[PDB]
């Protein structure tokens, strides 16, 4: 296993037995990648274990995979842990399984069914508002991640299922509580073997507790709709006329994961970046003012003419994409770009480092939301810039997250600016597990325009 690389001529970190190069992660996925990117330039080969992954960099070859033979060759991202039922969470699923669920879910994030949300997620904002409001009224130091994840809770399970479940008014919250709860795989991936073993156990990489609470409460939520509109869980209830209750659930427990955590980490990213370089907080709250005079309530047509909102949405993804890899398995040999790729590696995409990286992007460190203007928006690689993926099986929720990230956004900067105080990380600093998250919570002042 461990001489394959050697073998195709393809450079990297020499592995050891049976960890491979799983202690190079010391410093985290991000730092590995970007110092073999360094070492090694636009190919590289390494062992996660004895799982040989080859990253690309070569915008051509990323298009390939990502691309062109997604469907013949790499359709599936790698197997996942000890999972359960979740084994049916479309992420996970395989193949035809994949195809049906996606081609079955698809229609959940239309323009038409996204604009019917506004008006939902709109409430949702003002509620939002009203919280930090009170909060500003004291001066008191607001951890973006619990107000910005309440109002997330909210948005997607009433987008998603038709219910209120009203986490902003709720500091007890049972979604919130057990939704993050829901988050060992260094052992495990210096031992692949166990999973299958795992299955016989029946134990999970969340609690029995979280998956009891939320299989409960998406069954409740389906017998109250089966006791209006079209939403994520019609859809799924809809084709059970060819869905099971146990897949109709995974797919819930996927979506209201992603459209709770996602969506309120990436807001809080942005608001530190908008703290920290006032004159883009200024100049995006001109144009909210501009678009919508004297306070107006966002539209659907009205968020798609805010040019400089989403310069800085993008931005902020250049500098933090959540998803930090991309990943495909390699599923029969395969030459692609002059190169050779034998089945069962995984290829992989550093997102994170490509959206670090010099040759593409003048000055990368540094915040600048004008490289997203239409001046530049032609200097761009669309694979270099991969903070959603791409091709079939890029991420499904992208106008979702955008469109309701841009809501928070301007009813929060319509009434409020941010700024740092005593308890902001100045330098933020990124927490070193294999998650995009700051080292410590974004804390920053909200005071009333
Ligand atoms: C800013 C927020 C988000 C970001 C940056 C993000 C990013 C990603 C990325 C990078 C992937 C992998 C795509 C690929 O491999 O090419 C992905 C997949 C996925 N995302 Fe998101 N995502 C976000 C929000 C959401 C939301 C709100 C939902 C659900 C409503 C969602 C649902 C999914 C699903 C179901 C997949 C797997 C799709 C499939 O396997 O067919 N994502 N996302
Ligand atoms: C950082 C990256 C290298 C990885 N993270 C994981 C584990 N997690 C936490 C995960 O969400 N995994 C995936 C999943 O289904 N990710 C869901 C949600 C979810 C997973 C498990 C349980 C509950 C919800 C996330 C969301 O759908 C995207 N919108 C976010 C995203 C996508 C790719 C990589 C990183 C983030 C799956 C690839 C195992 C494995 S690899």
């Amino acid at each position: 296993s461990h001489g394959l690389f050697k073998k195709l001529g393809i450079p990297g970190p020499t592995p050891l037995p049976f960890l491979g190069n799983i202690l190079s992660y010391h410093k985290g996925f991000c730092m590995f990648d970007m110092e073999c990117h360094k070492k090694y330039g636009k190919v590289w080969g390494f062992y996660d274990g004895q799982q040989p992954v080859l990253a690309i960099t070569d915008p051509d070859m990323i298009k390939t995979v990502l691309v062109k033979e997604c469907y013949s060759v790499f359709t599936n991202r790698r197997p996942f842990g000890p999972v359960g039922f979740m084994k049916s969470a479309i992420s996970i699923a395989e193949d035809e399984e994949w195809k049906r669920l996606r081609s079955l879910l698809s229609p959940t994030f239309t323009s038409g069914k996204l604009k019917e949300m506004v008006p939902i997620i709109a409430q949702y904002g003002d509620v939002l508002v009203r919280n930090l409001r009170r909060e500003a009224e004291t001066g008191k130091p607001v951890t973006l991640k619990d107000v910005f994840g309440a109002y997330s809770m909210d948005v997607i399970t009433s987008t998603s299922f038709g219910v209120n479940i009203d986490s902003l008014n709720n500091p007890q919250d049972p979604f919130v509580e057990n939704t993050k709860k829901l988050l060992f795989f260094l052992s495990i991936t210096v031992f692949p073997f166990l999973i299958p073993i795992l299955e016989v156990l029946n134990i999970c990489v969340f609690p029995r507790e979280v998956t009891n609470f939320l299989r409960k409460s998406v069954k409740r939520m389906k017998e109250s709709r089966l006791e209006h509109r079209v939403d994520f869980l019609q859809l799924m209830i809809d084709s059970q006329n060819a869905l099971s209750d146990l897949e109709l659930v995974a797919q819930s427990i996927i979506f209201i994961f992603a459209g709770y955590e996602t969506t309120s980490s990436v807001l809080s990213f942005i608001m530190y970046e908008l703290a920290t370089h006032p004159d883009v907080q200024q100049k995006l709250q001109e144009e909210i003012d501009a678009v919508l005079p004297n306070k107006a309530p966002p539209t659907y047509d009205t968020v798609l003419q805010m040019e400089y909102l989403d310069m800085v949405v993008n931005e902020t993804l250049r500098l933090f994409p959540i998803a930090m890899r991309l990943e495909r398995v390699c599923k029969k040999d395969v030459e692609i770009n002059g190169m050779f790729i034998p089945k069962g590696v995984v290829v992989m995409i550093p997102s994170y480092a490509l959206h670090r990286d010099p040759k593409y992007w003048t000055e990368p460190e540094k915040f600048l939301p004008e490289r997203f203007s239409k001046k530049n928006k032609d200097n761009i690689d669309p694979y270099i810039y991969t903070p959603f993926g791409s091709g079939p099986r890029n991420c499904i929720g992208m106008r979702f997250a955008l469109m309701n990230m841009k809501l928070a956004l301007i009813r929060v900067l319509q009434n409020f600016s941010f700024k740092p105080c005593k308890e902001t990380q100045i330098p933020l600093k990124l927490s070193l597990g294999g998650l995009l998250q700051p080292e410590k919570p974004v804390v920053l002042k909200v005071e009333s325009r």
